[PDB]
Formats: C-alpha cells, sequence, structure tokens
C-alpha cells in the first residue's frame, strides 16, 4: 500500500444486485464460485459510473458500500456502511426533498 499522495476515488455505491453466482470460475475443475455486484456507482464530483466487482464472498445486501477506485487497476478495495455512518451531506447530494429550508425567523 504506497501512501505517496493517495488522491485515491471512492464511489458511494447501494447493492441492490445480490446472489450472482458465476460458476464460470471453475478454472481449476471445482464448485467454488465468485459473486458478481454490477452497479452504479456515484462519485464525490456527482457523475454516473458503471463497475462490476466479483467477490469471493456474499457481502451485505441494501447496505451502502463504500468503493475504492484509482486509474491502473479500477477496484480492489471497499468498505460496507450505512447511511446513518456516512455523512448528511450525502443526503444533501442525493435523495433531497422540497420544503427542507424550513427555519425560524
Amino acid at each position: 500500500m504506497d501512501l505517496n499522495r493517495m488522491g485515491k476515488d471512492e464511489y458511494y455505491v447501494q447493492i441492490t444486485v445480490d446472489g450472482k453466482e458465476v460458476h464460470s470460475k471453475a478454472d481449476n475443475g471445482q464448485k467454488y464460485k465468485d459473486y458478481e455486484y454490477k452497479l452504479t456507482g456515484f462519485d464525490k464530483d456527482g457523475k454516473e459510473k458503471e463497475l462490476e466487482f466479483t467477490a469471493q464472498k456474499n457481502l451485505r445486501k441494501e447496505a451502502f458500500l463504500r468503493v475504492y477506485h484509482s486509474d491502473k487497476k479500477g477496484v480492489s478495495a471497499w468498505e460496507e456502511v450505512k447511511k446513518d455512518e456516512l455523512p448528511a451531506k450525502v443526503k444533501e447530494k442525493l435523495g433531497v426533498k422540497l420544503e427542507h429550508h424550513h427555519h425560524h425567523h
């Protein structure tokens, strides 16, 4: 893990697609299967990135997953969180409602 300058991207995704066992990973000739999670990732800027990462284990569905990103390999490290653990600004980014300027004068 070369720290150097980091400057790494993180896409806030939501695990909607689950249980995709890709048995195409037979390779040696066994019954071991990776899981496919292809979804729309939202970056800090506010774009829509298309990414599909395969995991050895089946991860937490319905959760908000923070996926790391770098140009030389796309994806490698990622962590599972909830909207409560994320900054409220994320809700002010996606999921904003009207009448939310409700303040006393």
